[PDB]
């Protein structure tokens, strides 16, 4: 009876195994764009993905992860609200059963069809597993997806999904360029928060881009043909793998833009 996204083991249950679910800096949150504080001293975000090395794509039973070689400073995030250098380890998405829901963060209570999370760890701490135990261990770049025109830089990911349909499947995934998933503007909101799946550790500086990317209905339909179950177990479509907005508590969301 492990955690997942249903009536009996979904987000409202997670606090029984992970009590930090009711903690003081949990994610996601609703971003109130009118009450976000413009901070004219926030720097532009530096996304340096030219040398990125993807390796593999994996269905972990919760989402699919595109994994990168993070054994050298090859794909890094810095600047923005960050001190120090954070290495890209993987990205994944959260999405809905319908185009009207799927994102974890919301903007003035608006839900997007999906949300991309590019996960990075602070080189300070030497690897991802040590970094998640630190309050400034991770920087997650969050990008909303709306349904409209196709994102051509997403199609290599969508086309491989049929090979990792079920939990525990993986496939080689080299030479994928994550710059193809970025919108034109790097204007962002930022706040201190947490992982949005168990263990829900409060180790994340969240950086949420204001501009969504558009993907087609066909692209997101393909995400919804994945499965949460293993091969030869009964079919449960991988849809609605998002945690809803959590209380902001004693936090201020800062904006890089007016
Ligand atoms: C061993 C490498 C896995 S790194 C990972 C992940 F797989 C994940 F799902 C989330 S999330 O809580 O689901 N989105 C915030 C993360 F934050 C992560 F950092
Ligand atoms: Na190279
Ligand atoms: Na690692
Ligand atoms: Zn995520």
């Amino acid at each position: 009876h492990h955690w997942g996204y249903g009536k009996h083991n979904g987000p409202e249950h997670w606090h029984k195994d992970f009590p930090i679910a009711k903690g003081e800096r949990q994610s996601p949150v609703d971003i109130d764009t009118h009450t976000a504080k413009y901070d004219p001293s926030l720097k532009p975000l530096s996304v340096s993905y030219d040398q990125a090395t993807s390796l593999r794509i994996l269905n972990n039973g919760h989402a699919f992860n595109v994994e990168f070689d993070d054994s050298q400073d090859k794909a890094v995030l810095k600047g923005g609200p960050l001190d120090g250098t954070y290495r890209l380890i993987q990205f994944h998405f959260h999405w809905g059963s319908l185009d009207g829901q799927g994102s974890e963060h919301t903007v003035d209570k608006k839900k997007y069809a999906a949300e991309l999370h590019l996960v990075h760890w602070n080189t300070k701490y030497g690897d991802f597993g040590k970094a998640v135990q630190q309050p400034d261990g991770l920087a997650v770049l969050g990008i909303f997806l709306k349904v409209g025109s196709a994102k051509p830089g997403l199609q290599k990911v969508v086309d491989v999904l049929d090979s990792i349909k079920t939990k525990g499947k993986s496939a080689d995934f080299t030479n994928f360029d994550p710059r193809g998933l970025l919108p034109e503007s790097l204007d962002y909101w930022t706040y201190p928060g947490s992982l949005t799946t168990p263990p829900l550790l409060e180790c994340v500086t969240w950086i949420v881009l204001k501009e969504p990317i558009s993907v087609s209905s066909e692209q997101v339909l393909k995400f919804r043909k994945l499965n949460f179950n293993g091969e030869g177990e009964p079919e449960e479509l991988m849809v609605d793998n998002w945690r809803p907005a959590q209380p902001l508590k004693n936090r201020q969301i800062k904006a890089s833009f007016k």
